[PDB]
């Protein structure tokens, strides 16, 4: 899986990618995973970005990787079925939220939020 992040979107994610101790997760909010037990959870099985530290246990669950121009994105293997091979994260022109689209599915998540679960 691959993801392209626009300039405006990367800039908005800069404050996190700048944290050497930070890791990005493309989470499928379904209550599955130890991380769901941390922080808010809208268990409506939707996509969202989570930022954790390299000390939290995200490995066992977010067991797969997505290559991207701003670094890696970890995700739960199974949710792969809800993704696209070539996706994109851009910045909404209407609101300050991000957007997640796929080459074959179109909009996967029109309003992609960001959650900071770093200690």
């Amino acid at each position: 899986l691959k993801i392209t992040v626009t300039d405006d979107a990367a800039k908005k994610l800069q404050r996190y990618t700048d944290d050497s101790n930070a890791v990005l997760l493309l989470d499928f909010d379904d209550g599955v995973g130890a991380l769901s037990k941390v922080g808010v959870c809208s268990l409506n099985s939707d996509f969202r970005i989570l930022v954790v530290s390299k000390d939290m246990d995200y490995k066992k669950d977010y067991n797969e990787v997505i290559d991207s121009n701003i670094g890696k994105f970890y995700y739960k293997g199974y949710s792969k079925m809800y993704m696209d091979d070539n996706m994109k994260i851009s910045l909404n022109t209407n609101n300050s939220l991000l957007r997640l689209t796929g080459d074959n599915s179109g909009e996967l998540m029109p309003a992609l939020s960001i959650q900071d679960f770093r200690e």
